């Protein structure tokens, strides 16, 4: 529907494929370039991932307006560069209650806290997939502009220290350049 | 996906429609039986889907109190089943986690309530806001025909509740087993 997007690795798309590193688990085929359609659905293309927009799971209203009072828009003219990153986190993150997975969340790691120092310089985009059976949990994006790509690479380097990421069994990055 | 379940109301099934009550908003063709399907026919009326999904406010404590009392489906007792589609606001989805947790725990007590009519009720909860459906949850109930009464008593209990303010739609389908 109009929550529901695609990525599709292949020959074509708006995206060009600069680099993909698979940092933990199974990897993705390297591709020339990934084609992003607003919905569910590729003669030579290699993988296809698709997930959904969806409501607040973590975040509290404080948080929120903070967020809401900075992040940036998609799609800045400045804005040519681009990270795709799925994730995956492992079967103990889900059996955990909604109070014990907040507070590894935030209060343990500092998700929001620690990301939100890295704003407006990246846009993000969050989508959800484990409910559709894909092999990943998460569809993560983020675009801006070249100057941040050290900010950006740091961010990565800190949220994987965090508590949150061991339970993350699998996670790939793809970076983009906009056509 | 092994995660999704769809309801087929029509003229085949596991489960006679014994009623269907429209309580709030538009309601579903009254049809002669309901097909339960793993996954996602002629002479069918309606489709429903959802999804078994995570947690999303329970907290430890309460998930411990039910697990110590909730029953399994599919007792032999049980021949009693009902099926609500319920529908929320967007001003609903639109409050952060916590606003919602509030109103759905603190201001409701929908999960002490509920605890008060265990073993005797069975429960699921499916989704399907995130498919695009015209509900946003399925939920499913069943218990022995002397529980009928008791369940009544909890529907009525839970819509004066503050969450209730917030649903637009919602259907009951009450069942027999064949
Ligand atoms: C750069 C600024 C960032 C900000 C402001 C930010 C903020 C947030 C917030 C508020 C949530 C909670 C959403 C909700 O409540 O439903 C979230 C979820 C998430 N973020 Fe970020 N984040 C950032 C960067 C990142 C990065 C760099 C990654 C991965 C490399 C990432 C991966 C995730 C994942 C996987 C989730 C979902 C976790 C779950 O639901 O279990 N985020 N982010
Ligand atoms: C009979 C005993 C009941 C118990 C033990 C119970 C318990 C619960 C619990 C613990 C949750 C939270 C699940 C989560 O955290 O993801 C929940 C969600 C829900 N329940 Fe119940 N409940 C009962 C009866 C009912 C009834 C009678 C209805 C409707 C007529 C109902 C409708 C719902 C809905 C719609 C949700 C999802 C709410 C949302 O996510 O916004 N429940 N229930
Ligand atoms: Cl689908």
């Amino acid at each position: 529907p109009n929550n529901r997007y695609s990525f599709i690795g292949g020959r074509t798309g708006q995206w060009q494929v600069v680099k993909i590193r698979n940092v933990l688990g199974p990897g993705l085929q390297l591709v020339e370039k990934v084609n992003i359609l607003n919905g569910a659905v590729p003669l030579d293309s290699a993988w296809r991932l698709q997930g959904f927009a969806s409501n607040i799971r973590y975040a509290i209203r404080t948080e929120l307006e903070a967020l809401q009072a900075v992040q940036p828009m998609l799609n800045r003219a400045e804005a040519i560069l681009a990270v795709l990153i799925p994730i995956k986190k492992s079967a103990q993150w889900w059996e955990m209650a909604q109070d014990e997975r907040r507070d590894i969340f935030e209060r343990e790691s500092h998700h929001t806290a620690v990301g939100l120092e890295y704003l407006p310089g990246v846009a993000r985009r969050l989508l959800h997939c484990r409910d559709l059976g894909e092999e990943f949990d998460f569809l993560t994006w983020f675009e801006f502009a070249p100057e941040h790509s050290s900010a950006f690479n740091e961010l990565l380097l800190r949220m994987r220290a965090s508590k949150e990421w061991e339970y993350v069994e699998r996670e790939v990055e793809v970076w983009l350049k906009r056509l």
